[PDB]
């Protein structure tokens, strides 16, 4: 089973799951695909909450981070690929950081894989 779009919690988690939306809102790309960012956002956020979702360090970092990757100029592919679903909040959730930043492994998946 898959987990839907989950409570606010608090003003830790509800601000980490905004500001990923505010992420995608900051440039109307998501408007030219026809995807409404704010599940999109919170679908890749519960993914995420499994492992990171402890508030003590790591959520906080980790947060800002996927924030720059998700309005990045040097990939702006990257946010693309996620609005049209080509890969899945799961996906890019438990994808590393360096692998998000590669231009070719972002549209590699199942290519020679």
């Amino acid at each position: 089973s898959h987990m839907p779009v989950p409570v606010t919690c608090d003003a830790v988690r509800n601000k980490c799951r905004e500001m990923l939306t505010a992420a995608l809102q900051t440039d109307h790309d998501h408007v030219a695909i026809g995807a409404d960012c704010e599940r999109l956002s919170a679908q890749i956020e519960e993914c995420i909450f499994r492992d990171v979702g402890n508030t003590d360090m790591k959520y906080k970092n980790r947060v800002r981070s996927r924030i720059s990757n998700l309005k990045d100029a040097k990939n702006p592919d990257l946010r693309r690929n996620v609005l049209c679903g080509a890969i899945t909040p799961q996906q890019i959730a438990v994808m590393t950081s360096e692998e998000m930043a590669s231009d070719e492994l972002k549209e590699i998946r199942k290519a020679m894989t």
